[PDB]
């Protein structure tokens, strides 16, 4: 029979060898790199055509290396095939490497969520540190087009693997750039913020741990997660209905609600500081990092306190989580001066890496910190940062006290007073307007810059503000909440927001008129007031002292603006509700545990609530 | 060691026992259904919880059955889990079945693009007809929750499987509804339109035939496919560079550019009419179906001509390809009276199926055709349709003649004349505004309703129009292009557009003022003027007679509007360029073959070019 | 299904709601015009209009009621059907035998925004469709009390004038009482995801308490 007319076989070719591969400006190599224990990791190596003695940029990920190196699947150019954040390195003729971490996608082995370093939580012979070590060693001995020099980078979990590598790096690892890294999931990164549980973790658990490869989110009943979580009750109740009780990582998390040995043995900022790395580091996070706000700044500061003898620079731009690898010209309704993300990548990131990865390159002398000013709209270069803080700094912090008539003053109010608000767990304050589902990435990403006017309009939120500013107030450093608060219950969460109120009218951009822009906010779970590792019941109606750091600022409250402070006791559904009655484990709270409570914030006198502001000249 | 602290194993559970399955209102059964030759087909059966004596709605697809039955992956309700087009059947308590056709995704066997029916092109013991027969037989003997009655539906390729089943159906198949079915890929469906090749097929080939499962599109050099295809030259040159020469189906298509035995043996409209089927049929296609305009109407008409002894109704709504399964409220800038798609599904589709699938249900008496009026904005029920055509109809067609001064008249112009335009293959007319890539689904879907003013402004397009209408002109049926055209070359394509010019000003919706809306347009490859199977060279400068049907219409050209006709010789990059020089195979046209030509359209006299309009009272 | 003066524009939508075609043009063309032609253009066809022509915001069609309404408090074919507030913040057609009460604190320093902040009366685009806005923001507040039926197994048809029969107490000596009748959309609306659980008010109003006994004498 004529094959050009009659097909009795298959129309699917046995093997494909398309000439589009010869039309590429790069070469893609797939290799199973063996670790010291025999476990092989899937590694993608993207080499520019005619590359000779080129440096290597490495990233280790739980997010499918094959896909990460395929922004535009099988693209004709390296620029399209690699992520937007790799732009400056593609332009620099770097060799790009993406590797699936142990137990994920193309890699063999067992997967352990944020696998702990060797120690009491990991008694085996391998960890993310040795895996990175073995990887770098293989690369410098099996990539002839390379110069044997490796640089490491990555954001979030991809930043976590960089930090792990820094614990004991291979001699060929010449430079590192952890971006929004997961450093302490309990203190202020992905899982908790000062012990307050982040409910978006459930979808992440099922999505990343259902299979070696891809997984799905938890099927929902309602389009609104405010509804879904409130109806389920406690976080543990939602997890149980989702089937998470059979997931080993959730089993461990549920067993360790407090900051005990399980979480302390995973605090990478403290562990890295003990090791005192000698590899040049560039730490980065967004000023509005909605997923890993604790990581970079705390790791960088710990290293500074440990007196590291290696380049250790902190970079913070006007970005959301991982925004550094995309376009940084805007965030929500905010507009910045140009693509700040590309600016950093091109003017700082790239030259810094070139110095150690490309022999003969110009030397860069980076300061302590490079931070974008969200007030002046420009990049600030700080030789020594911060210049103001609570201890061991040139100057101290400047308290902005809460006052009578819901005001704020830099003068300590002698008059004693208190403002009350009722916190009702049956009607928790939406962290962003309803309806909201964790699946709505477009709403989640810029949530930290949203207008706080909705919250202000509620009786379960207390708001304070200065008079309209006649002179600008410059802040640069870490604000500290010095809170004196009472609750009629035996437990409570305390949400503190530092806000920049835009001019009453903004005629050049009308929508921004009176807009309440939060520059720094966080939540503190009251039971941990005395000890993060040992939760304790609060005394009903007792004015108690809470003292905790808030996200860093580098802002200028300009003329016409106001400084504002908002305090509330819920932030739903991002954070699970504090039942306001002391229970052993808030994950297991029952319907009858949730108690309406009256909260009282004291102002003036010996218990003068204030925000310790890093005011500078 | 403590397992709740120390994990030396994997965080990925061996298997998941999700309790969310008990909250579902449906169950899913996955079965490998064996065909008569031993080959097993992956079949997904979606049964409403506690269903009994329920009818079955079956669809056979090359687009992943598992995914088709997972609109919202693992949803809690059957309504979410199934496609939007299944809404009325979910409400009716139907059992939904999606099956992977032989050789695709979860199914075994060899895959053959639009596998031809048993005959000269398929000498084996199986085909899509027997596969459907074996499937229905298994379903009625292995699904206890069913009443033994099966209904078949599906759009495009999923409609093609319905037609194939109708060739020799199982006695349990009580009713069928082919939607925009692939019936004749050469005459006017997916691959060609009157011999003019559709270049979007290349991406489809690589996406559907690279592997049993999912594939990818062809990597592009430029963002604009106008640029990509023009730079490549001929369609065969693009296919070669894409690596399609190793794909068996392309090898067969390339060897059969003309309507020979290979395509004639695949014309389902002619084959089905010869089989004398007795299964009630409901044929559907969009009035603006940009992918399968030929299929439904031609199959329905052939059966009507063969005096089919079964219900045979044609339905055409104001939809784009497969629009019947979504929301039919709008299309491009057009707005219709409500969700026309849901209206049809609820008022016609569902009750028709219920009559034969749910014993005891009310009987429906559908007319010849149910067509939406794109002028009156209402559903028309035509007992006998069409009422006007070339032969064997109640009335004849009404010619709208091209006239002097670029006008259009219902009066046969006595004066002989001609208008000329230069067709340059180096500057082909964009079918839609540049830039355009076949990957841009949002621009491709509603392309048939786009404003034709851009084309009008070009010197390589001739435009004719009536005076502003003082009285409405109603049309219902199939328009026929009666073209008398000459070319200075030895080959040429002829694009003819029937347009409704909106009122000069539309104050209630300003953007529509003077908008040139095409209600019916198509292309004809000149070499097939005398015979579709035997291409012939055209005589240079000879006025030749072209006679071909255009897409059906059911419209009213209202007062203030104009009727317009546009003629051109290219439609890029949707259709490959006619070199305008007769070559044996246009697929393999060489750079030197492409020739600039002068086109002349004659009007009036014995060669009075016109559009034979189906004008009705 | 229109906002104020919506009859003179396009009636295909209102906020996020979508109706069956341009309902405003439908009325203007099929009812308004022929009715006027009968008395203004001698020789025109006579039209026999019913008591009321009302669009059904549930069935998405025009209803022609010869006699409307068919149910009301006095002098109608039938009476009204009470939908009682119940324990557990529920709603029931069955009169609850036991006495109960739910409380909420009304603070004038933090009044409930009728629509999301910020809002200026100059923003006509936000003002026009305000009556169809989602009431989920209000529900989330402690100064708002919310009641709901279980998910409906059977449709409930309503046509006429609803009446608020309120038994309320305040610790003050005056108070406003806002009552909203809402249709909660299905938990999930896969064909239009944004509508899932949407709390659409079909009828709401406010009553100034001082006028409880007499509108003329507070
Ligand atoms: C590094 C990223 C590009 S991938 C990661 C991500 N996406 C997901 O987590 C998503 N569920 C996913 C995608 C692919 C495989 C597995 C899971 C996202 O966002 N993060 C980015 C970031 O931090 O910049
Ligand atoms: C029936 C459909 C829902 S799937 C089909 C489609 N999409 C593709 O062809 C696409 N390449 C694809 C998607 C998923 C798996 C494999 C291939 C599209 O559009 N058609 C729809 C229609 O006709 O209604």
């Amino acid at each position: 029979h004529d094959p050009l007319s009659v097909q009795t076989g298959s129309d699917i070719p046995a093997s494909v060898h398309m000439p589009t591969d010869q039309q590429r400006d790069y070469i893609k190599r797939e290799v199973m790199v063996p670790m010291r224990d025999g476990v092989k990791l899937y590694t993608v190596i993207v080499i520019p055509k005619n590359a000779r003695n080129a440096p290597i940029l490495l990233t280790r990920t739980p997010y499918n290396a094959k896909g990460r190196a395929n922004r535009v699947p099988n693209a004709l150019t390296m620029r399209e095939v690699l992520p937007q954040g790799d732009d400056v390195f593609v332009e620099g003729g770097y060799i790009r490497v993406f590797q699936d971490i142990r137990g994920k996608y193309g890699s063999q082995g067992d997967y352990v969520m944020t696998r702990p370093p060797h120690g009491p939580l990991n008694p085996t012979k391998t960890d993310e540190t040795t895996d990175a070590w073995d990887t770098v060693d293989w690369l410098v001995h099996n990539v002839p087009e390379s110069n044997g020099r490796v640089g490491m980078t990555g954001s979030a979990y991809e930043g976590f693997t960089v930090v792990m590598a820094l614990l004991d790096p291979h001699p060929a690892l010449k430079v590192a750039a952890p971006e929004s890294p997961m450093v302490d999931g309990w203190m202020g990164d992905d899982w908790f913020h000062y012990g307050a549980f982040r409910q978006g973790a459930f979808d992440y658990f099922v999505s990343q741990m259902t299979a070696r490869g891809g997984g799905n989110d938890i099927p929902r009943r309602d389009a609104d997660d405010y509804t879904n979580f409130l109806k389920a009750g406690s976080a543990g109740s939602f997890a149980t209905q989702a089937g998470l009780d059979q997931y080993p990582f959730w089993q461990r998390m549920h067993a360790h609600p407090a900051y005990d040995a399980f979480w302390q043995g995973q605090a990478l900022d403290k562990i890295l500081a003990q090791r005192k790395p000698t590899v040049p580091m560039l730490w980065e996070q967004g000023l509005w990092d909605q997923e890993d706000m604790w990581g970079a700044i705390h790791a960088w500061q710990a290293l500074k306190d440990a007196d590291v003898k290696a380049p250790n620079t902190l970079v913070m731009g006007p970005w959301r989580h991982s925004g550094v690898n995309y376009n940084g010209s805007t965030l929500g309704p905010l507009e910045f001066e140009g693509d700040t993300a590309h600016q950093y990548r091109r003017d700082v990131f790239r030259p810094f890496f070139d110095e150690y990865l490309k022999p003969g390159s110009a030397s860069v002398h980076l300061p302590d910190a490079i931070i974008y000013n969200t007030g002046d709209q420009k990049w600030d270069y700080y030789r020594s940062w911060p210049s103001v803080c609570e201890s061991n700094c040139t100057g101290g912090l400047t308290p902005l006290y809460l006052a009578d008539g819901h005001g704020l003053s830099f003068t300590h109010p002698a008059a004693d007073g208190a403002d009350s608000y009722v916190s009702d767990p049956a009607h928790p304050v939406p962290f962003i307007s309803r309806p909201f589902a964790f699946a709505q990435s477009s709403r989640w990403k810029p949530w930290l810059v949203q207008d706080q006017r909705e919250a202000e309009s509620r009786p379960d939120v207390v708001t304070y503000e200065t008079e309209v500013l006649d002179e600008p107030v410059r802040v640069s450093g870490v604000p500290v909440a010095d809170l004196f608060a009472a609750t009629s219950g035996t437990d409570s969460d305390w949400v503190v927001k530092l806000i920049d109120v835009q001019p009453a009218m903004t005629p050049d951009d009308p929508k921004m008129g009176g807009y309440e822009l939060p520059v720094s906010m966080d939540i503190f779970r009251g039971r941990y007031r005395k000890d993060f590792a040992k939760p304790e019941a609060l005394q009903p109606d007792a004015t108690l002292h809470y003292h905790f750091t808030l996200p860093a600022v580098n802002h200028v409250f300009a003329k016409g603006h106001r400084i504002m402070v908002q305090i509330q006791s819920s932030w739903f559904p991002l954070y699970d509700r504090n039942p306001q009655k002391f229970v052993p484990n808030i994950f297991d709270a029952k319907p009858a545990d949730y108690t309406v409570a009256t909260q009282s914030i004291h102002h003036g006198g010996k218990e003068a609530t204030s925000i310790l502001l890093p005011v500078v000249k």
